[PDB]
């Protein structure tokens, strides 16, 4: 499923993402925008290290979810990577919350540093009623 901007904003707020571990809703939106374009089916294979990024937040298979074909997999979210490709983003959100519980927080995603950090991210939630 490809979410409409405000539809996703309201969904994430209901799932308790606003202010989770100090991260504003606009930051989560900025992350989803640049990682997958709000697409739950997005998948990116990293030929360099044999890992794959899954879903709307592009969660990696080496540390977070299990896909069975990634060497040195940890599976910290205790989820099959298949769960991160559903239209229902509940599992993806639960795993994203786990990612930010680590020291790096939202900085765990390089795209956030490049496209969201120190920027005016209000545009991502403007007019959504959140």
């Amino acid at each position: 499923k490809v979410f409409e901007r405000c539809e996703l904003a309201r969904t994430l707020k209901r799932l308790g993402m606003d202010g989770y571990r100090g991260i504003s809703l606009a930051n989560w939106m900025c992350l989803a925008k640049w990682e997958s374009g709000y697409n739950t089916r997005a998948t990116n294979y990293n030929a360099g290290d044999r890992s794959t990024d899954y879903g709307i937040f592009q969660i990696n298979s080496r540390y977070w979810c299990n896909d069975g074909k990634t060497p040195g997999a940890v599976n910290a979210c205790h989820l099959s990577c298949s769960a991160l490709l559903q239209d229902n983003i509940a599992d993806a959100v639960a795993c994203a919350k786990r990612v930010v519980r680590d020291p790096q927080g939202i900085r765990a995603w390089v795209a956030w540093r490049n496209r969201c950090q120190n920027r005016d991210v209000r545009q991502y939630v403007q007019g959504c009623g959140v």
